[PDB]
């Protein structure tokens, strides 16, 4: 019996394991559809017209829009698992149960990430509106430090411009960056010494407000081979995969999920050469939903 | 009941959505009529020598003169909506619900931009009458922002000159520019130091005043009555759209009424499978009394 | 709520013409349950055995290529109503309901049919295939259709027709045995002077009407009184545009099993069929745009799936 | 890492050569790469005081 009840100890530690590996949680959609395989979405748009009279009819008017409907659903499973060998696993565990969920935890995120990353580059990637920007000619010439924050930031201004005229708020939005370039290596942001106060980072491993958006990031960017994110090819009529590419542009609520059943660990005895099994499961996944706007910077 | 109150919740929803991306609520003139289709506003006196030595009294030359107040009233009912496939209901709220809230709200202001833009528009374009300033430079010689923030800047000081030398109550004004202006000043205001973040005004949602006015910049700039001739480069009327940013004015030269506060209902039609909703919003747009108004020119 | 009522009546009087109208009702793939807004069907496959050693695996029979079943999803709205006054609802009930009811039905249901043969089309338009290794020819008409004229004389043929439609059924493995062919009216009079010329086998042999021809040789007849047209998953009754219009329309320079080159389409049991939404509803509302009060049928379904197979048939050229 | 432990002056831990998450349709199952692998884990002990 209390070999059962200390799995729920190890999930209660999982899905807190989630988080602090945790990428992107916020920051994009999600939802606690029961059953559904599958969601959907609006796509639509912000416009205007002239308006109505007490004659005619305001039927007409909608004509051109175009209103659009999207749906995405699950794909396979999303999961790994660990095989443990123990007899500790009842006890003693303090260290223990640590790694082993860790393991499983960080990883879950660690695909989650690409998913719902590269995906938004291949939207804008396909001939989202549209965008790209970047400095002199290649990365060759320029390489020294704090020129690395300057034509960084001096592109971000542009960010913040093509955020505007698709309208959309600047109220929030995130740049997941490359942790090489990151934080335009903070020296030309902060030629300061002592205060990361100033820079308002509160944990939650996050760089406060820069011009336009919140600059954080993770390691890298890869999921989809483990989608097309082309880090090989240079060109061939798409630019926005890495390699090059740069830390990222997102614009409220392009994406999202559905999730069933939530997390579910299953617990097994798989004696074939063995010791003993744990299995927890996410069936969810995605890329996809139809963004407004986007982009990435590159050099060229 | 269940449908009911969930309209209800809505209604509060879109309301406070609405003056969001509202480009203007205060900062501007306005009433709430009673009943009433139409209102009317003064424009007033505004000299009075008040020498009284006795002799006369206001006399018939104060008898001539216009004062009229424009009176004003709805130009037919402004409202619009857009129609959907109910699934959320009840459930899956916030989030895929706020999405409707959104889709109209941000249009029922997006009108109402450039119904205060057009008024500002047709205000000075036919042939006091507050004015432009021009370049110092053609449209090709615009490239970059250390030039295009400056000259901005530089229109400024004669841009206040209509401001003072007109009169006027030389308190509380607006400017009104578009980001790729709104850019290019600010990046004249200080290139150094960081990001905008620094400037200390954002929780009011707004600009603290810089030299002269205020500043509030735009989304769009294209509506209706535009109504003036946007489309055409020039054709005399230098006052036109997509000549250049330089639209500016000043509070009371404008604006006007609506109806007992704002509601909403929807129904079904089911020509085509559907419930839809729609808003019902009076308003209406005054024009006024010119001053205050013009802008720099590229030619 | 008398009408609600009523109209639940209505629906079961619609539903049931329906269902004797159309082709497909069975005899292909039918999943829905509640909420779903969509499904998966196996592929599958058998052969394997009960049967086993002490040693070996059972795991080991399997290494297996495709499970995946492919999730599809709704295709939106699909509708056919007509526009009604009150009386025959009201009271009337008798003939009058009961004749509507036919009348959308069997318009929805002639539609629903071809839906099926519009998504299989798609897939296969000169073949695919290669379990299942091929399909066969169904080759040869002795002579051709303008002069092919009495049922003794394509009937002699369209038993020879068939015959390698007895062929895909077997190199395909599969349960061959209870399944069904497909033909026309034109051929309605064929298997008579083909079927039993002494008399008309009815007290005898029996094969009296079934609602189709009880199982000759192989197979078996029932019949679709059109082909091309039909369409389903959208907003429906139009001109064209719908995705299944298969390209029937080139008989020949290649595009071979293309319809109106053909007659006998031979094919399998469930090789396809879809999903539906959550059983059926309807409801009714008043118009008045010209004295209008009216009602309104709408349908979700979806569409097939599996291997990329689709059926054959017999010749010219 | 740093394990615990009491009186066992010895110990054993896994490593990492290893893992991932992935997704599939219930068309296979995982492992094989699993056996082509080397070891799985070792142990370790106490040296001195």
């Amino acid at each position: 019996d209390k070999l059962a009840l200390f799995l729920k100890v190890f999930g209660g530690e999982v899905l807190t394991a989630f988080a602090r590996t945790s990428v992107t949680t916020s920051r994009h959609m999600v939802r606690s559809i029961s059953s559904g395989k599958s969601a959907q979405f609006p796509v639509l748009g912000r416009t205007q017209a002239a308006y109505l009279a007490p004659g005619e009819n305001l039927d007409d008017k909608r004509k051109d829009i175009k209103h659009t409907e999207k749906v995405i659903t699950i794909d396979g499973l999303l999961t790994a698992d660990v095989l443990i060998y123990d007899i500790e696993d009842a006890m003693n565990h303090y260290d223990v149960r640590s790694e082993y969920t860790s393991q499983l935890g960080e990883s879950l995120a660690m695909a989650a990430d690409g998913a719902v990353l590269a995906e938004i580059a291949g939207l804008c990637n396909v001939e989202g509106t549209a965008t790209v920007i970047e400095t002199t000619q290649n990365k060759a010439a320029l390489t020294d430090q704090v020129a690395l924050g300057k034509e960084i930031i001096a592109a971000l201004t542009k960010a913040r411009a093509a955020l505007t005229k698709n309208y959309v708020p600047a109220a929030d939005r995130v740049f997941y960056c490359d942790p090489d370039s990151y934080s335009a290596i903070l020296a030309a942001l902060m030629p300061n010494a002592a205060n990361y106060a100033a820079l308002i980072d509160p944990e939650k491993g996050s760089i406060r407000n820069v011009m336009g958006f919140e600059v954080v990031e993770v390691p890298h960017l890869t999921a989809g081979g483990a989608h097309v994110f082309p880090a090989n090819k240079g060109e061939g009529n798409v630019k926005v995969a890495k390699d090059n590419v740069i830390g990222l542009f997102m614009h409220r609520s392009a994406v999202g999920t559905v999730k069933l059943r939530d997390l579910a660990l299953e617990r097994a005895r798989r004696a074939n050469f063995q010791a003993d099994q744990i299995i927890a499961k996410y069936a969810m996944g995605h890329g996809g939903l139809r963004p407004e706007a986007a982009g990435a910077v590159v050099f060229k």
